[PDB]
């Protein structure tokens, strides 16, 4: 293997560490653009990370910068060399929607100062900062001719699959003194996370979850409809992408919504699935 090759490698070991749905999912697309999403995946989760100070995130960013400005200049990477070496090599057989980085960006700066959103508005909004962001800009890897609506479905399902991210992880996010249901609907249902943390879930919990699902699945639902604004070779997988993330609603119900351990798929059960969506593919 190449220098290069091995740059996307560890690319795919960030991906796959920190996700298996994901991996499982595009590691299936042709060569060329499953080491695409490898690099655009890995850059995302290097920013999601970095905090835990600002410093490697500074360097993240001018990283990216330079890479806009001079996509075909030699550059001594400050952040993550593999990483970086990668993306430009992407950068330059891709469009790659570079504010939507910068958007990422700002929104994990905001993260520090965490303060609960007060709106279901304000979690939306954070839900494109971190993931309709990163459907952006997947967007030119998974689709030949790109328009507002292969971003607007793309910005969809990665703010789908985030909401569905929060709803396993309550317990989780609230242990690291982190909760994203919003006050409004917080105060609408009568749900104090600490409380129910502590006591089990209740009627009231439940049904806060299951608004909060609801709206998960609709959207994924309206996602699917528009599935073939992607490429054909992607439409399966992004499917299958999604129908595992979806799963993981189920197995939240099966483990009676708990807020003490992470619910997943099985890996027997997303070969099931893929099965499944292949039956009509
Ligand atoms: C057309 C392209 C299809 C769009 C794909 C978008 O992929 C993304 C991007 C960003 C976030 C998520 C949700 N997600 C999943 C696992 C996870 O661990 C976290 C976390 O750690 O928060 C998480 O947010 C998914
Ligand atoms: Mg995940
Ligand atoms: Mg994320
Ligand atoms: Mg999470």
């Amino acid at each position: 293997m190449t220098m290069m090759d091995m740059n996307f490698k560890y690319c795919h070991k960030i991906m796959k560490k920190h996700s298996k749905s994901f991996s499982y999912a595009f590691d299936l697309l042709p060569e060329d653009q499953r080491k695409a999403v490898w690099a655009i995946y890995a850059v995302c989760r290097k920013i999601d990370d970095s905090i835990d100070d600002i410093q490697f995130l500074n360097q993240i960013k001018e990283d990216i910068q330079s890479i806009e400005k001079y996509p075909y200049e030699y550059h001594h990477f400050q952040s993550d060399r593999r990483i970086m070496m990668a993306l430009q090599h992407v950068a330059q057989h891709k469009n790659i929607a570079f504010q939507s980085f910068y958007n990422l960006i700002d929104t994990v700066y905001k993260d520090q100062h965490f303060t609960m959103f007060e709106t279901d508005a304000e979690l939306f909004g954070y839900c494109y900062g971190v993931a309709g962001t990163v459907g952006e800009v997947l967007t030119p890897i998974l689709s030949d001719h790109e328009t507002h609506q292969t971003y607007d479905v793309a910005r969809r399902l990665g703010e789908s699959l985030q909401l569905i991210n929060i709803l396993r992880d309550v317990g989780e996010d609230f242990e690291n003194e982190r909760i994203y249901f919003s006050k409004q609907r917080l105060k609408q249902y009568e749900v104090d996370i600490a409380e129910v943390y502590q006591n089990g879930v209740n009627n009231h919990y439940i049904d806060l979850w299951e608004y909060y699902a609801a709206i998960a699945e609709k959207d994924f639902r309206d996602v699917m409809d528009q599935i073939k604004v992607f490429s054909i070779e992607a439409q399966p997988i992004i499917e299958l992408a999604a129908r595992i993330y979806i799963e993981i609603l189920d197995e939240v119900r099966q483990a009676n919504y708990t807020l003490h351990e992470r619910v997943f798929v099985e890996k027997r059960k997303k070969a099931k699935l893929f099965h499944e969506i292949n039956s009509k593919y």
